[PDB]
């Protein structure tokens, strides 16, 4: 799969997105990889901030299907009118797919102000899609249509904004992107990519957490969310236990909880008194875990914007569960493995990390009652 190695590229805080076609004849836009939603939604207007747009009256291919959504989140909502259109991946498989597509007609709080990209594809399950599971998602009509194996792997390789890359290898996995072993998860239920978490570990030490908390209400594998976001409880034992570990120098209380950002001088960075965290996933067998470990490098980003200088705390706290976002996947190779309900994890290739420390995949280890960390 060597010419579709690299074909990711993106800037530091603004997601990483992978070139598409649309239309006929063949319109081409850049489009975020979002593992954490079902809808393929593309600008469908000139909306001052984008580049491009998708022009419907421009296909000949493109078929109304008479239907609205309006899909709010947390802050950001867009709005749109759905319709179906060819739709190629110019670094990826040598095939064309009539998918459903969101041509986003209204949105606030959505585009960010000046990134490279003007749609959203989501690689979720179709139980999430907008405005319900009738809704086919991308990956699944691909799949259908085509003879590409149902699977994909994603590495996201990181860092006046840095211009970061990485691959999408659709269809199957590219070895030469992962160091040592893919170690595998079973995704729990086909919505989000959700996993079990059942055990944390910071510097080496156990929380000693009731392992439902870990995932309450649900531990999900998103490569369009930034931070490692964890459940509220988790945080704060998280965050008690990163500053114990951490105790060469002082910070204020802002700066664990994402409200100021940490300086030091020019090209001193210290990274050695920050601790690894790890996480232990549920493995494929009974009673079996594995444990992928992150090092500071993935959760102290570096952020370029100020008027390495200065950073930002990349763990927050979560209502929505645990999310293992770009901090986590920056580490690591993942492979989606839909066909047999799994994930797999192994040492990404291009992960940043110091002499001293690499991020790991490592195991087996025998954990107890694994099922029982899981919310219901
Ligand atoms: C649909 C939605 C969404 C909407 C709009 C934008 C973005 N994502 C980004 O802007 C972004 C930024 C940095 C990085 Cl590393 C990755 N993604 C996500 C909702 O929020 C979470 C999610 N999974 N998907
Ligand atoms: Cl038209």
């Amino acid at each position: 799969f060597v010419e579709m190695v690299d074909n990711l590229r993106g800037k530091s805080g603004q997601g990483y997105y992978v070139e598409m076609t649309v239309g006929s004849p063949p319109q081409t836009l850049n489009i975020l990889v979002d593992t954490g939603s079902s809808n393929f939604a593309v600008g469908a207007a000139p909306h001052p901030f984008l580049h491009r747009y998708y022009q419907r009256q421009l296909s000949s291919t493109y078929r109304d299907l008479r239907k609205g959504v309006y899909v709010p989140y947390t802050q950001g909502k867009w709005e749109g009118e759905l319709g179906t259109d060819l739709v190629s991946i110019p670094h990826g498989p040598n095939v064309t797919v009539r998918a459903n597509i969101a041509a986003i007609t209204e949105s606030d709080k959505f585009f960010i102000n000046g990134s490279n990209w003007e749609g959203i594809l989501g690689l979720a399950y179709a139980e999430i899609a907008r405005p319900d599971d009738s809704l086919e998602p991308f990956f699944d009509s691909l799949v259908k249509q085509t003879h590409v194996p149902n699977l994909f792997s994603l590495q996201l390789c990181g860092a006046v904004l840095a211009s970061v890359g990485g691959s999408m290898i659709i269809g199957g996995i590219d070895h030469s992107l992962y160091t040592g072993s893919l170690w595998y998860t079973p995704i729990r239920r086909e919505w989000y990519y959700e996993v079990i978490i059942v055990r944390v570990e910071i510097n080496g030490q156990d929380l000693k957490m009731d392992c439902k908390e870990y995932n309450y209400d649900k531990s999900i594998v998103d490569s369009g969310t930034t931070n490692l976001r964890l459940p509220k409880k988790v945080f704060e034992a998280a965050v008690k236990s990163i500053k114990a570990a951490s105790s060469t120098e002082k910070f204020p209380d802002g700066f664990w909880l994402g409200e100021q950002l940490v300086c030091w001088q020019a090209g001193t960075t210290p990274w050695n008194i920050f601790p690894v965290i790890s996480l232990y996933l549920m493995g494929e067998v009974t009673n079996q875990s594995f444990r992928i470990t992150i090092l500071p490098q993935q959760y102290l980003r570096p952020v370029e914007d100020v008027a390495d200088d200065c950073y930002k705390f990349a763990i927050s706290q979560s209502s929505t569960g645990t999310v293992m976002g770009a901090v986590i996947m920056e580490g690591f190779y993942v492979v989606f493995d839909r066909a047999r309900k799994r994930i797999g994890f192994a040492v990404s290739a291009c992960h940043v990390h110091d002499e001293f420390r690499t991020a790991a995949v490592e195991g087996p280890f025998v954990t107890l009652d694994m099922e029982d960390c899981g919310y219901n």
